[PDB]
């Protein structure tokens, strides 16, 4: 069988109830009105245009609303995304061996060396310099997030 079918109908019904947090009239799609409702419940207040722009960047079939599949797709990407931030933070820590919040040439020297590379001091210092944005001689976490 398939793991997806390893639930009960009452359980799928219950899973579907959770969608109603956003899909308040229960019809199976989120409208701009419903999403505006949710936003305003969080203290925000966007326009019809802004609400239609949020919806559009998740609206896979083009019909102007968010069904439960699109929502779950959107959520899964979000969940994988926050994990990718956890691990860029993890990676910053590995480079920043002294936990000072800033990566030195020395610290980048070290990691590069332990990763195989055989670059010069200049080439490594050419990295810190190319990566710096506040000219402080070190690489804070944000200049590090610029590792695209
Ligand atoms: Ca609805
Ligand atoms: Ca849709
Ligand atoms: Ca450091
Ligand atoms: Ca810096």
């Amino acid at each position: 069988g398939h793991m997806a079918d390893q639930l009960t109908e009452e359980q799928i019904a219950e899973f579907k109830e959770a969608f109603s947090l956003f899909d308040k009239d229960g019809d199976g799609t989120i409208t701009t009105k419903e999403l505006g409702t949710v936003m305003r419940s969080l203290g925000q207040n966007p326009t019809e245009a802004e609400l239609q722009d949020m919806i559009n960047e998740v609206d896979a079939d083009g019909n102007g609303t968010i069904d439960f599949p699109e929502f779950l797709t959107m959520m899964a990407r979000k969940m994988k995304d926050t994990d990718s931030e956890e691990e860029i933070r993890e990676a910053f820590r590995v480079f920043d061996k002294d936990g000072s919040g800033y990566i030195s040439a020395a610290e980048l020297r070290h990691v590069m060396t332990n990763l195989g590379e055989k670059l010069t001091d200049e080439e490594v210092d050419e990295m810190i310099r190319e990566a710096d944005i506040d000219g402080d001689g070190q690489v804070n976490y944000e200049e590090f997030v610029q590792m695209m």
